[PDB]
């Protein structure tokens, strides 16, 4: 009853253009079996949403990559939040929710927005830029390590460690093995920065440690929780901002609408998260035999959720291949859904909003004027190079 497909969603050919294969995966059935890796897959919005919101059947504590922690050893100690189920997940989730809370956003908004305005004005002096290296990457690196409270020494390990984290969710292909091999220097840097003396008071990392006083986490738990904020948040946000810029260049009508009403900046970024879905795919592991979309899945089976395909399912979205900055985006699964739904979403939205606001107020045109290159990652979708010419307003 379940169709078997030979599509490899972790192949360079798939990364290069996944959308025709995503339709094949959606139209083959609500549940497919991927013979290449011996996993189940769901590519439609309805089943992806259902799996995310059924954590007792589709668990995370056996890993959210291909590897099953009950069968293989994790490449690093399991995350206390991402790779945990309720109730172990609850108190670490609560600490990060408070650390990255609405009230926290008030303390960082002025500095984050000033840095975005200054970056755009700097780039307009140059004219022709790489919107990845010089904008999508440069801006988060100028605000988030400071907000974390990291020291200056060693920040060159931050992007390599993030790329490693997301490649390691993948299958044991060249991308994953190349990343894990000789990764000890990146791991050693990150683990050291998670210790309380190395985090600036008032930063995100020091605030996590401050919660050990409360009984929500123990002091021996706090370093691993800090590690989550050195694992997630960087590459996805970079990829999201780069996709937004790409969309505003490829859809010039939408840049003109954003210029006319800069208060659309926050929804313009949300639509880019849907359109690009920086986190493309995530796994769950079944804890029991379960019926999903009329198909029966055994216990202990890996289930691949295609978040990017779910966000482009024409069963759920009108003109899903169109970038539309006034789209009602509520319900997209680019940040997940349910108990694990991105705890850092307010930080991500703040960075993207203030960058798109700066562009909206200062830029009249964005023209691609050089070869565009893709960045390849087992889990993340995003661009490597995006040469554009910025015309001032
Ligand atoms: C556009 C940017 C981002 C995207 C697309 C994204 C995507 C996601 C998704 C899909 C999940 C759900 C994982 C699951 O259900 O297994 C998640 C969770 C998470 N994200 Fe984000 N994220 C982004 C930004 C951030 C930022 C800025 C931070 C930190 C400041 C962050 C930290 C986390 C953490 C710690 C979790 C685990 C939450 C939990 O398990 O309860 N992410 N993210
Ligand atoms: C959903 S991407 C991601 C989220 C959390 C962590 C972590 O907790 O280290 C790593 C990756
Ligand atoms: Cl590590």
């Amino acid at each position: 009853t379940i169709p078997h497909l030979a599509i490899d969603p972790f192949s360079l050919d798939f990364f290069d253009d996944p959308y025709p294969d995503q339709q094949t995966l959606r139209d083959a059935g609500p549940v497919v079996y991927l013979d290449k890796w011996n996993v189940y897959g769901v590519a439609r919005y309805a089943e992806v949403h259902a799996v995310l919101n059924d954590p007792t059947t589709f668990c995370s504590s056996r890993g959210v990559g291909l590897s099953d922690f009950k069968k293989e050893k994790p490449w690093r100690p399991p995350s206390l939040i991402l790779e945990a189920d309720p109730p172990a997940h609850t108190r670490p989730r609560a600490v990060l929710s408070k650390v990255l809370s609405p009230a926290t956003m008030k303390t960082i908004r002025d500095g984050f927005a000033a840095a975005a305005d200054a970056k755009v004005d700097e780039l307009l002096q140059r004219g022709c830029i790489d919107a990845i290296a010089d904008l999508a990457e440069a801006y988060p690196l100028s605000v988030f390590p400071d907000a974390m409270g990291l020291k200056q020494e060693g920040r060159e390990h931050l992007l390599p460690y993030a790329g490693l984290v997301f490649n390691a969710f993948g299958p044991p292909n060249e991308l994953r093995q190349t990343a894990i091999e000789r990764s000890a220097p990146h791991q050693a840097y990150v683990n050291e920065q998670c210790q309380r003396p190395n985090l600036a008071p008032g930063g995100f990392g020091a605030c996590i440690h401050a919660f050990t006083d409360t009984g929500e986490i123990t002091p021996d738990e706090a370093p691993l929780l800090v590690r989550s904020l050195l694992s997630a948040g960087l590459d996805e946000t970079v990829n999201g901002i780069g996709a937004a810029v790409y969309c505003l260049a490829r859809f010039p009508g939408e840049l003109q609408r954003l210029r006319s009403d800069p208060t659309l900046a926050r929804n313009a970024f949300e639509e880019a998260v849907r359109f690009e879905s920086p986190v493309q795919t995530f796994f769950r592991t079944t804890t029991r035999e379960v019926e999903l979309g009329g198909a029966v899945i055994g216990e202990g089976e890996k289930v691949l959720m295609f978040l990017g395909s779910a966000n482009r399912d024409p069963r759920r979205w009108s003109d899903p291949d169109l970038y539309d900055i006034t789209r009602k985006t509520s319900g997209h699964v680019g940040f997940g859904s349910g108990v694990h739904m991105c705890v850092g979403q307010l930080v991500a939205r703040l960075e993207g909003e203030v960058m798109l606001s700066a562009l909206a107020r200062k830029v009249a045109a964005i023209d691609i004027d050089g070869p565009v290159k893709r960045r390849f990652n087992n889990t993340l979708r995003g661009l490597e190079s995006l040469p554009v010419k910025l015309t001032p307003a």
